């Protein structure tokens, strides 16, 4: 009747780390990806770090065409996809592909085509538009272009939740294993918005870090916070029924054993102050994979590193797990990745668990007073992690959690 | 175990009525919402009609100073749901608020709002970037805001798979409710892309429709078909389990029953020649239902009035139903509403189960020679609808199809 769902490969892109090797060893090590902006010119802007993948192995799997087909948005989706499948020896051919899925999330899709195509439009007119800006722009179309790769027939769709967007889209592809409608997906997020308006866009509402030392800009849980540092790239996974996945004799990295969604409902941008709606995230997360509380050895937390969030999000974690449960948050080492947080941020925690070691909040050195969650700082920690979960809330009120089973 | 998926009200504002009144008069007495574009200057561009709402109820529910938090996209969604809730006399205050839940679908979001702030970036600065550009812009924002307007503090997320984010949103409420994850689900789509930047796109892509004639522009399976007329609006549905309808005394005016999704993986901007996804997507569909190609009394098309897509979409349409069931594309009334289509095409679906009535596709006179499926046109044709299905087919592969039941 029900399925288990299972991680067999994962691929990313990120401001640490293009392999899973390279990723792991930043979070190890304590190598941070917060740098001086060079994408564009941002000399009249107030913002002048963010998290930039400044060696892209384009030449991995691209040719000098592929620039022009496809908006970085979907290069990024395309490359960690690949290296999912790579990774999880997982033989495209072999598959019925009738039950084969892709979900890509995108918060803002292919958004440097559209700022450039509009900016094209007013000075030279509509028949000078480029005839593939949509195809390369619209949010969906990455997971088109994934599904299309890899010879993909079953579900395709894409999911917005904002900063919550990869988590839901997981979820969303677990629920879909755990209950029978597909044996296997490829599933995560990307995002490719550092660029002058996303950035300008961000920096109008207040949201980024203004914060010169980049060593010093995302400091999650932090006493000083002042906004989030902007990042980029694609996480993707291969996750599989338990049953296909030992049917074809896969390595399991990991198990996806519960999934809540919930929503503030309170305001556009803020969160709850207390974190009533991750609270009951938190719950459904758990209840899902029947497991207590006590059982949750490790916290990846949503930790923007924003003065509102991480007083909501500590406030609710305490209430749900305790004082003592690890927690930390890696956007002090990728940037906030936004609609590929959560698909990034699932690869931290499974990482974490199978390397027994819960990577430190980088940057931060005193958290806030009112703070009471064991926030990990200074260097990470030594320890058994049966089971973690990972969480998001994105602006518009959308909170998700993913709990995880280590593989044993 | 498993629920039964009932829907219990409905909203809509759209080129041919802001009320399901208006709306269904306009499909039975052959009203189409196709005319000249008003929205922006367009004596340089190719295209030069439009299904535009020209009279939308602003002030039934909004004032002045909304146009600050919420671009048009926005404005669509939340009309359609409050008059959905009503027509549902749906009290927000009496529900497990955390058992109530939101999805609405969008192909492009809030593209007014980027494309102006984009240009106001380039001629400014970012000093005058609005702060409001990203929480009106957003395409998840509108999901956010209707949780926001009601108390919906269970799931909420946006979906986008193109023209068929609508079908999927609503496929995606239908299995929440079946599976016991929620009780309550307002879900539907918006979009309000008829802007330069937007027509430009699909003009540039070749997918629109030059004709002067507006009468003759979209004219779905015709011979003389040449391109899509892009419309704008909203469809919002009120889906409830059957037992939480039943205990409050609903009256339901039909019921979900089967959902299929695939992918064509074939190419980015055309269908599969054959339409061997859609045909997969059908069965799907017909095989959570559990009934036979047979009892299929109704089939509302996607037909977006493109050479390619009613090629394919026939012979799909034959291949599963035969060449006997009624067939039209309501997209010769309302244009083609992109991420909102198939909310209000369910609508129509819904409707016309109610008055035992299939609306004829407009404009249409002639079908093309190879055109095998029994396409209705010149005028309705009055018959028992039991069982009905509504498709729609998206760039980038997506195909979607849901299944209704005619409630007794
Ligand atoms: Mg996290
Ligand atoms: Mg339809």
């Amino acid at each position: 009747k029900l399925n288990r769902v299972v991680v067999t490969g994962y691929g990313v892109t990120s401001p640490i780390g293009n392999t899973p090797e390279e990723f792991w060893n930043s979070l190890a090590t304590g190598k941070i990806g917060i740098g001086g902006i060079t994408k564009f010119d941002h000399s009249d802007f107030d913002v002048h770090n963010a998290a930039e993948i400044q060696d892209f192995p384009f030449d991995k799997y691209f040719v000098k065409k592929d620039t022009n087909r496809f908006d970085n948005y979907s290069l990024y989706a395309l490359y960690a996809a690949q290296e999912a499948v790579n990774h999880a020896n997982l033989d495209v051919e072999a598959l019925n592909r009738d039950r084969f899925g892709v979900i890509v999330a995108s918060g803002i899709g292919g958004i440097k085509e559209i700022e450039d195509q509009v900016l094209r439009l007013h000075e030279k007119g509509p028949k000078r538009v480029k005839p593939m800006t949509l195809p390369k722009a619209l949010p969906n179309m990455a997971s088109g272009n994934v599904a299309m790769r890899f010879g993909a027939n079953g579900v395709c769709k894409s999911i917005n939740t904002a900063c919550s967007s990869s988590n839901d889209a997981i979820g969303d592809a677990f629920r879909s294993i755990k209950f029978g409608f597909q044996d296997v997906m490829l599933v995560g997020g990307t995002e490719a918005s550092i660029t002058p308006f996303a950035i300008a866009g961000f920096q109008a509402l207040t949201a980024l870090s203004t914060t010169e030392d980049p060593t010093r800009a995302s400091i999650p849980f932090d006493k000083d916070r002042n906004g989030f540092v902007m990042g980029e790239g694609s996480g993707m996974l291969v996750l599989e029924s338990l049953e296909h996945a030992e049917k074809r004799g896969a390595t399991i990295l990991a198990e996806v054993v519960g999934y809540g969604n919930t929503c503030d409902a309170y305001h556009m941008t803020s969160p709850h102050p207390e974190g009533q709606g991750a609270i009951k995230a938190i719950k459904l997360a758990l209840e899902e994979a029947e497991i207590s509380p006590e059982q949750v050895a490790y916290v990846n937390a949503h930790g923007t590193s924003t003065p509102a969030n991480e007083k909501g999000e500590s406030g609710a974690i305490v209430a749900v797990l305790g004082k003592e449960v690890p927690v930390s948050s890696t956007k002090s080492f990728t940037g906030h990745l936004l609609g590929a947080a959560g698909a990034v941020e699932a690869i931290v925690t499974i990482e974490a668990m199978r390397h027994n070691f819960v990577p430190m909040t980088a940057g931060t050195s005193e958290v806030s007073d009112y703070i009471e969650a064991n926030v990990v700082y200074g260097q990470g920690l030594e320890k058994e992690i049966p089971y973690a979960i990972s969480n998001t809330f994105g602006f518009g009120g959308h909170n998700a959690v993913l709990a995880f089973k280590r593989w044993e």
